[PDB]
């Protein structure tokens, strides 16, 4: 009772997905294998379709939508993520795109038209405005967020290592 | 069962008010008219009252007090309050964007025709002057809003409640 | 059906507590005597436990995680909060620990290892980085969180308050 329609637009779910009891996701919404989505979360993909890639945790209590429809976007736009990607707690996508191997800080908020490139980590409570582009390798905090210093290695290797950590985490549940 | 009371205080709601099925009202909580709430909000007014006008939304993962005694929580009409926003005890006019992820805390007062940016603060008692564009946290008045901007307030609003009505029809 | 298993791990429930049917109890979770959980909370104490002291209300759509495992916490950490606090709608508490008496103002972030002492606020939409101490008896704000100024006594007196007019709201709602 998680998966709900909108008009005849419903929910494509791959293997090994994981959706919280208590979380609704309502429409166009396409998860990937080995995609997690926690406690408490909306994702709601009726105007436009929200794309979750493999092995993508959506953490406890975020709330993902798309673009609406405006003078700006007739027809608004989707809400795109990539693979390996953490979203972490709380956070807040709308209408942006995320590349692969990126952590997005708990309690953060990505607006509409942002882009988001590959190997990225944002820090806790950082808003990215509309439109912003975040460089591949790069760690971005505030609010709005700049750009800090370029990732090291072992740290863009703690994305993947965060993202496969989640996905043993929500098999554990599958499991249970 | 999405509306609860809270002593000898229950809801009280208008004509096509939508609320998800995973949304919690509770108490002294008035909806008018078209007003649309959305999933995983909570409305609560026990130790005051919520009074929310006609064609007004409340956007995903909102959250709805009132000040804590030891102030109600008033809204307009055409407000469209967006995601993850946090209201409490505070007063907002007709024709208001809040934007998501904002928190506008007790005694703050929010005049006709304003818009909010995503994630600002409005501070305790503050009043924000109609017409402008506020954001930041505290929030500073940026600009005055276009007439495009202010036809934008109401076709947000409008856009909401046709959205309303599309899943009240399924 | 709000307290859910995570392996053989359960909440525990002391007297008088009240979890609201729309929250998410999952796992290792001690609540003490008097506690109460408002409308869409999650507290998840899966990796490692949460303790919450008595008389201490967690408020409408906060979200109460541990620290995950990582290289540095092989088995995690948990999420400590003392006796007679208050903690505001909204708020995300991490892997952190609270004293007693303490005011989490609504919308902030407490990340890993932060602890905060005794008699402490915080005001609203604030964040507490990692591993910061709070000194007991001051006011903190902002995103980071700077030392505000010494509470007054009228303000020490009102923690207490805070967490005795929650504690008498539980059990209204408790009584119906
Ligand atoms: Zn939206
Ligand atoms: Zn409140
Ligand atoms: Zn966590």
């Amino acid at each position: 009772d998680v998966l709900h329609p909108y008009r005849d637009l419903f929910p494509q779910i791959g293997q090994r997905v994981m959706i919280d009891d208590s979380s609704v996701v309502i429409g166009d919404v396409r998860l990937a294998d080995d995609v997690g989505i926690w406690p408490l979360v909306v994702i709601r993909g009726d105007v436009h379709y929200v794309q979750i890639g493999a092995r993508t945790n959506i953490q406890d209590g975020s709330m993902l939508h798309v673009t609406h429809k405006s003078s700006y976007n007739p027809d608004g736009n989707p809400l795109t993520i990539g693979e390996d990607v953490t979203v972490g707690h709380k956070v807040m996508l709308h209408g942006c795109t995320i590349g692969n191997r990126v952590l997005v800080g708990m309690g953060s908020i990505l607006l509409d038209g942002a882009i988001v490139e590959d190997d990225v980590m944002i820090g806790a409570g950082s808003l990215v405005p509309q439109n912003k582009r975040l460089e591949s390798g790069y760690l971005y905090l505030g609010s709005p967020v700049k750009q800090i210093r370029p990732l090291s290695d072992e740290e863009k290797a703690g994305l993947r290592y965060s993202a496969n950590n989640y996905v043993k985490w929500k098999d554990e549940y599958l499991d249970q």
